[PDB]
């Protein structure tokens, strides 16, 4: 297939919060705000484009997932266990404190958006 | 040192089977995948939809990039009775081109082009 | 990497017989017309900008993935066109496709000269 | 039945390694292939550049697609590599980038390129 996903809308409470967490958080520049969306560009041709939403939000086990750098994890991680920020080793958040080994790389949830980073 | 890129969401969808057939028809993608309590689709530039059974609002869409002749044969057969609107709030009952539709869920879908030149 | 090639400019004798050619036998639209271009839109998030200027040294070629499908019509339409067809890069054996590394592959001219190339 | 794609071109330059192992290094991919007479460098959208030597003329060039953040860290190597650069794919407006944005230089064999970001 040559389709590609070019966008997503990601409903959460607060827009402006997520946006700037998460480029924070992966080291990405200051979300662009565009409309009703705070933008997100991630590398490969996809943004996420973050939008308020009042109702119920994200519910386990879904998240959004991002594949990044295993010197990248190792960063991102150190902040998370620094900063105190919940995690979990999995995708129903029944593993608190631990990360995962799946495919021999290293990945953890968190966040009330859920999160994935993976290597 | 790869810079960060977003490999798949998950989707929450009355109908995961429904809505994954239907796109992945619609598209040209392979059958869907079933793995967990997910139907997969993968897309070409590195990211995968999981669709999950759950109990979408617009503007909230998802919005798939294709070639000028891939939208005229997609927009052909949306020879068919899909509802369709030129704009992601729903208002305008095409829009380079884009438009909008729902999947069989509710799911709300976007395919638009990016001409050379656009 | 997630680097795209977003558009590549292709130097041809012709820059409209070549796209117009190409946009045909590969099925494709019209092409348009951008600034000195001449453009084919492929489906991979990429389009061949033709520009006047042959082009091509051998072995080099541009090469298109296709369906086996459209490989058997567009093969067909180049014998029923008479157009010069070739098994290899370097356009030593005349007439004939290979069957290399699980697919199938062709080259040929397109009226610029320009070295192609189908492939599945 | 998918839809016609460009699966690789193979580009001329004076010295293949050269602009391939440049190539790859500005634009973060991994190490070139040899492959015969070609250097091959991978795109992700499933696209390949197969260098070969010849021992640009403008407007043409090769143009990535990458996003703003990774336009920001190339283009600022580029500045602090003194590498020269135009806002035009005619060379008209030196030692400037254009506004998505864009950025013309060339590559050690003289290869005409180009980055450029669409953003949401
Ligand atoms: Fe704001
Ligand atoms: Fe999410
Ligand atoms: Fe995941
Ligand atoms: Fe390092
Ligand atoms: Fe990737
Ligand atoms: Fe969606
Ligand atoms: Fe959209
Ligand atoms: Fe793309
Ligand atoms: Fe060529
Ligand atoms: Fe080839
Ligand atoms: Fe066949
Ligand atoms: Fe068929
Ligand atoms: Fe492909
Ligand atoms: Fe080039
Ligand atoms: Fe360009």
């Amino acid at each position: 297939m040559a389709v590609e996903l070019n966008h997503t809308i990601v409903l959460v409470k607060d827009k402006d919060a997520s946006a700037t967490f998460m480029a924070d958080l992966l080291g990405l520049p200051k979300p662009k705000e565009m409309g009703p969306f705070a933008v997100l560009q991630l590398a490969n041709d996809v943004s996420i484009l973050f939008m308020d939403f009042r109702g119920e939000g994200d519910i386990v086990p879904g998240h959004c997932a991002f594949l990044i750098s295993d010197e990248e994890f190792d960063q991102i991680f150190g902040r998370i266990r620094e900063g105190g920020i919940e995690h979990w080793a999995d995708q129903y958040h029944r593993e608190p404190g631990r990360i995962n080994d799946r495919d021999g790389g290293r990945g953890v949830f968190f966040e009330g958006h859920n999160m994935e980073i993976m290597t």
